[PDB]
C-alpha cells in the first residue's frame, strides 16, 4: 500500500514529476530537498513499483490542427466477442485517444480528436458506425476547455 | 509549417517524453545538435505545451474514476463560479462544455464510492451554480493514451 | 387468509422490529399470556403472514461498501425471462429482483465490496448472460432510510 | 476479524433468524457456549444490526409495491426536510440518494392504487422540497432476500 | 349540410344520448316531425356513429386504469397481428398509433395491479409482435368526456 | 364493490354497445321478462353503475381531423394544480385529462380541425396558462381500436 | 382564388428547380405562348404562391462548413417568446427556426465557419439571451438530400 | 480555385434575396459594368459557389399545411444506409434529409397537406421501408424565421 511504501517526500516527487516530467535527476533533487543519489533511488522504486507508468510529451491539439475534440457515447451489439472486437479496433484508431466502459445509459465513452467536422463524419460513418459490433453512437463536442490536467491528486496518501 | 521529420519528433516524444536527445536524434534519423533545434523550436512554438509524468490510479489508491454530467443555473455568476470552483478541486482533472443533453462534463478520481459521495453531496451539488449532476463510473479502461494523432499533418 | 385482531397486529408490529424476542417477552409487549400469544404467533406463521425471521447485517461491517441498483432489460424470447430469473436466483451478490413498469423491465438490488468487484459481475456475468440485452446500474450514495418493516395501521 | 465459523453463523442466522442457541450451535459444528460468545461479539461489533420478522405484503393487504424516483428542488435544507419527512412515512420502507438521472429512490408499500394516489398527490408531491416524481410498480417479485453475500470473506 | 340546428342537435345528444325526440325537438326548437328527419339523416350519414351507455369503472370493480406505450417488432405482419390481437382483448378499450418516441398507445382497465401483471406478463409482452412496453397509471381523473367540440362548425 | 347476476351483466354489456335501445329490444337481447328488464336498469342506473348515456360521434365527420395526446407538466407553485384542472374543465377541445404516473404529470386527449387549430391552442392557451411548465404533444396516425365499452367478465 | 391546372403546376415546378429561366424558355417548357405564360406567372406571384426568387449557394464554397440543428428551450417569461423571436431574426447565422411539437420547444438551423465560431455563438449569444433556458445542438455529417422544391402533384 | 472580393460578395448577397434579376439589373447594383458582371457570375456558378437558382413557394398557398421534422433511425444491416438514401431521394414530400450527430441518426424535412396525408406516408412508405428501424415525428406550429440566404460577412 502507498502509506507503507510512499512517505512524504516521495509524494512530493510524484507531484513535481507529474507537472515537469522532463527534469533531470539533479533538477528534481533541487526540487525536493534531496541528494542526487537517494532521489534517483526513490524515483527508481516508483518506476519499478508501477506508480509512474509513462513519461509523455503533451501537445496542443489546436497547434497541430486538431480543432474538434469529440466525446462519443457508443453501444455495442450482442455478438460473440463484440466487446473484444470493438476493443481491439478502438486501440488501432489513432484519432481515438481514450475509451472506457461506463456505467449508465451508455456502454462506452470514447474521447477522440479531429481536424474539422468533415474529418469527423468520415470516421463516424466509415469507421465507427460501419464496425459490426457498434450498434449506435452519440457524438458530443467540446465548446470550451474549462480545465485539463493529467495530474492526479495525491494528498489522500498523506 | 513543419515537415515529416518534425512530425516524427512529436510522435516519438508523445510516447516517451523523457527520451534522450541521442536516442531521439537516432529514431528521427538526424544528428544530435540539429534535431535538438527542432525540439526547442517546437517547445518555443507552443506545439508542445507540457512534459508530464503519467501515473497509475490503482497504484496511488484512486480506484474510482468518474465521469460527471453537470448543468449550471441560468445565471451570470454561475458560469464563472463553477469554473473557478472546478479549477480548485484537485479530485477533478478535466472539465468541458459539451454540446447535447448535458452542458458540462467532468472527469475526476476518487478512492472509494464513499469518497465520491462526500464530494458530490457536500461540494458539487451544494455549489450555488450547480443545478443537477449525473455521474457514471468507469468499469474497464479499454484504451487511454495522451498521444494526439498526427498523420493528418503528413 | 386469517382473520386478525388488535392484539394480532401489535404482535407483528413488535416482531418486525425485534424478531428474536422470547415468547415471554413478546407476550408482555402485546399484553397477553404466553400460551395464547404462542398460539397466535404460530397461527400467524401457519397463515403465511410471517414468511421468515431474519438476522439483518450491516453491509459496511462485512466489507460490502458499494450498493448497486441495476436496471436491466431482457431479450425478447419465451425463454430469456425464465433463464435470467433462474440465474438471478443463483447470484448471491444480488439480493432482490423486480419486474417493473416503466422504461426498465427489470430492477435488481445488489451488493459488492468495491467497484472492481462490480466490473467483474457486470461484464463477466450479467451482460454475458444470453438473455440480458442491456443494463444500467446506479449506486447508493447515502442511505436516508431502510426498514424491513411493513405498515399495518391500514388493518385497524 | 471473522473466521470460518463466524461467517457460517451469519449465514445460518441471516436465513433462520429465530434459532435457539442449541439448534444454532448444532448447525455450525460448535457447542452452545462457544457459539453464544461468537454471536455476542458479532452483535456488539455492529455486524448484526437487528433481528426482524419478515412479513408477506399480500398477507396484510399490501398489494402494491411502488419504487418511486423523486428529485428535489434547489433550496436551503430541501434534502434534510425530505429525508426527515420520509423517515416518518410508514408506507416508505427504504430511501436512497442515487447516482444517475434520479436524485432519490424510495421503495413504498400500499394497499391499492387509490391508496397510492392519495400518498403521492397529498403527501409526496405536496412536500415543499419535492420538485418531481416518477413512480413504477412491481409486476412480479423474481427474487427477494435480506441475506447479504459473505463468500468474499472466505 | 350541417347548419346551426343540426349542430344544436349533435351537441345535445352527445350529453344526453338517451333523450326522447320530444325533449330533443324541444331543446333545438323544432316540431318533432322534422327533428326526427334531421336526426335520422345524421344517423344514416355516419355523423352519429354510436349511442352508448358510459359506465363508472370503479362501480364495476375496475379501479386500475392504465396507459401503455407499446412498440411492435419491425417485421412483416407484426403490425397487423398486434392490431388484430388488440381487437380481441376486451380489457384494451382503445389503441392508437401515435407520433413521437412510442409507436402505439393503449388505454386499458383492470381490477387491480395483480390483474395488470398477468395481462402485461402473459399476453402483451408474450405476443410475438410486441418488442417492449411502458405502462403508466391514472392517479386522478381531472376531466373525461366523450363530447367532441363543435363550435368550429359555427 | 360487489358482483351481479349473469344476465344482469348482459344488461350492461348490451347497453354499452347499443345505448339507446328500447326496453322491449333490451329484454329481447338478454332473455329477460318484458317489464322486469326495466326493473333491473332501475337497479343499475339507480345505483351508480351507469353514469351517463351519450351520443358518440365521428371526429372526421364533424371536421375534427386531428386528435392530439398532450403530455403536460405543471408548475409547483401554490394551488397551480387546481388552476390547471379548473381550466381544462373549461376547454371544450380537451375531452379528457388524467394525472398519470411516470415521466409526465398530466395527459390530455384533445381534438382539433387541423394543425393550425392546434398551434393557436397550444401557444395562446395551453403554454400561456400560469400553471403549465411544459407541454409535449403527440398525434394519432391511425385508430387501431376505440370502444367506450368496459370488460365485465371479471364479474362472473 | 386561382384555379391551377397541369400547365400551371408545370410552371411552378420548372421555376422551383430553374428559378432564373427566361420568359421565352419558360413558355417553351410549359406549352404556352410567351404572352400568357408571362401573365400566368405574374398571377402566381400576385396570388402569393411565388413568395421569393432566390439564388442558393454552397455553404462549403463560402467556408460555412458547419451546419448545426439547435434545440432550444424558452423559459417561462411573458415576453420570452417574442424577445427570442426578435433576436433570432437579427442573427444572420440562424437561417430558419421553428416552434415544434415534442420534447423541444424550438428548433434552429444555423451555419458557422467551424466549431470555434459555433462556440462563440452558443456561449456568447444564444445561451446568454435572457429568454433561453436550454440548448441542445447537433451537427450535419452528410447531406443525403436537400431541396427547396415543394411537391405539387397532390393539386393534380 | 477562385478568390472572392468585396464586389463578388455583393453579387452573392443581392442574388440570394433577388434571384431572378436580369444581368442589367444586377450590374447596376454591384458596381460592375454589365459585361464583366456577366462573366463573373457564370464563374461563380461554374465554381460551385452559386449552386442553383430557385423560385420559392408558399406551402399554405399550394395546400401543404403540415411541415413535419422527422427523426429516423436506420437499421444497421447490410448497406441499409444507401437504400434509405436512394428512396429518400425519390420521396417528393421529403425536401431535406441529414445525418445528424446525437440521439437520432437521421433528420428529415417533409411537407404534407394534412395529418391523413402524413399518416399514409409514415405508415405505408417510411416505416414499411426495410432499413427504417424507428421514426419520431414532430411538426412546426409557427415559422419564426425561414431564409435560404447564407451569411457572407465572415469573408469580408
Ligand atoms: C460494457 S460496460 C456495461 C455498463 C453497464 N451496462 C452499466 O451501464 O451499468
Ligand atoms: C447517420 S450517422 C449518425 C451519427 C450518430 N447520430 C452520432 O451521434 O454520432
Ligand atoms: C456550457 S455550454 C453548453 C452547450 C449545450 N450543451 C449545447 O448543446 O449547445
Ligand atoms: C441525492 S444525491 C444526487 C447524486 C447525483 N444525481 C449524481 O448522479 O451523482
Ligand atoms: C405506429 S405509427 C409510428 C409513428 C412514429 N412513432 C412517429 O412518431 O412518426
Ligand atoms: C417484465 S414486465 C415489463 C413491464 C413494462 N416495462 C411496463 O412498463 O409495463
Ligand atoms: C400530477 S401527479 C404526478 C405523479 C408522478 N408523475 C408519479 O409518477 O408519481
Ligand atoms: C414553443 S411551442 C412548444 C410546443 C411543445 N413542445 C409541444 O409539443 O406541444
Ligand atoms: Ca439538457
Ligand atoms: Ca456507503
Ligand atoms: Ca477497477
Ligand atoms: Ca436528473
Ligand atoms: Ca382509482
Ligand atoms: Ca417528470
Ligand atoms: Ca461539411
Ligand atoms: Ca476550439
Ligand atoms: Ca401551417
Amino acid at each position: 500500500m502507498p502509506q507503507l511504501t510512499l512517505d512524504k517526500t516521495d509524494i512530493k516527487i510524484l507531484q513535481v514529476l507529474q507537472e515537469n516530467g522532463r527534469l533531470t535527476n539533479v533538477e528534481l533533487s533541487e526540487r525536493v530537498a534531496l541528494s542526487p543519489s537517494p532521489c534517483l533511488r526513490r524515483l527508481k522504486q516508483l518506476e519499478d513499483a508501477g506508480i509512474v507508468r509513462q513519461y509523455a510529451a503533451l501537445l496542443s491539439p489546436e497547434s497541430v490542427n486538431l480543432g474538434l475534440q469529440a466525446f462519443i457515447r457508443v453501444s455495442i451489439r450482442k455478438a460473440k466477442d463484440a466487446r473484444e472486437d470493438f476493443a481491439a479496433s478502438v486501440r488501432k484508431w489513432p484519432e481515438v485517444l481514450s475509451c472506457f466502459a461506463l456505467t449508465g445509459e451508455t456502454d462506452y465513452l470514447l474521447q477522440a480528436f479531429f481536424t474539422d467536422m468533415n474529418a469527423f463524419s468520415h470516421f463516424v460513418l466509415d469507421t465507427l458506425l460501419s464496425h459490426h459490433g457498434v450498434q449506435d453512437a452519440q457524438s458530443s463536442f467540446v465548446l470550451k476547455e474549462i480545465k485539463h490536467t493529467t495530474s492526479l491528486p495525491l494528498n489522500h496518501l498523506l
